[PDB]
């Protein structure tokens, strides 16, 4: 099976990520993740913190996953693109998820909290089976760094 | 096996999509789709209609597919990019395919009909086996909406 | 298994690609490739030659692979993006690898040799097992063109 594990880092993110074990019944390939804070995107590159730690497992083994823009991220009011096309995250990374978002416009752009700009897709485009939202400071073995 | 199903919506698109069952002998991963109309791309975001309905099947089950730019889309004469890197389409969608194309230049850009700017790639990068072009108003069960 | 094969074309690229058979022990999905020459990226589209020939094999059969930007390519000092989101290369191509890189800034950008801007990922996001660096003018059967 293919399972995702998301743990909020800040207490602000915990309001959007309450603990549960969602079964992905409707076969949605992507896992939407929230902007847990209001943010102003200046023209050019922006580093957007997602306030979450993510691990994805395939066949009982930790695997990589992809960060992809949602159709909602780019509109006529805000020309936003992911800087690196799609973000690849290796299974060894156990830190906070960060986005590189380019504001192609010439004026600052405001994004509001609860807005989902990106989605997480597992390596090989495997549809997830469960999406576990772990509580804030649960010590999870998949989030322990393992220098190779 | 992996099979694609394309049905033109307009009669203008039918000239470019005549009915047949192509066997993908040459293992081409992508399925080119035409701009069935001349269009002017203003600077910034553009919504480009593709005048087709698409379904993709893997192992007898409906799956998702990806919209990806072709190497031909961006040239020195026209700075065009897909707005969301690559477009993900869930298997439940049975509507017309739409592109979000960003014109990064400062002057309008003209695209002519028959030009193929994007290609369709199945979930998991599975090379297709057949590419079925269904006639305009054939009622196909894979194009019937099924609210989940 | 999944194996990559890289052969430098120029003698300048050979300094960065010395011959060996690396076993991908640390399960890195991507294969970093170097800019083997200093280059100036003008605003707009740039054609960047990588001075390498690449073949990727999956289950003893030649397959396609994807060119993806690294997190290092886009920074606050240089707004660079791959023009076509991610580059798809069909298994039939046996020529030199070329990048379409868009400089979104208004002033030229300098990239230095040994800098890795992109990475190669196999079709289906299969983690490689070996990364073979073939010497400059070894005649390899996977690099012989086979018109289909």
């Amino acid at each position: 099976a293919t399972n995702f594990f998301i743990q909020p880092i800040t207490e602000e993110a915990e309001a959007y990520y309450p603990p549960s074990v969602i079964t992905n019944k409707r076969k949605d390939l992507g896992v939407d993740v929230y902007c847990c804070s209001d943010l102003v995107l200046q023209p050019g590159l922006n580093i957007v913190r997602l306030h979450i730690k993510v691990a994805c497992e395939h066949m009982g083994k930790k695997c990589g996953f992809k960060i992809m823009a949602r159709s909602s991220m780019c509109t006529h009011e805000r020309l936003l693109i992911l800087a690196n096309g799609i973000g690849l995250i290796d299974p060894g990374y156990v830190g906070e998820l960060m986005l590189k978002i380019i504001n192609l416009g010439d004026t600052p752009v405001q994004i509001w909290a609860k807005e989902c700009l990106v989605q997480l897709v597992a390596q090989g485009d495997h549809v997830p089976d469960h999406i576990n939202i772990l509580k804030r400071n649960q010590i999870f073995p998949l989030f322990a760094p393992t220098p190779r």
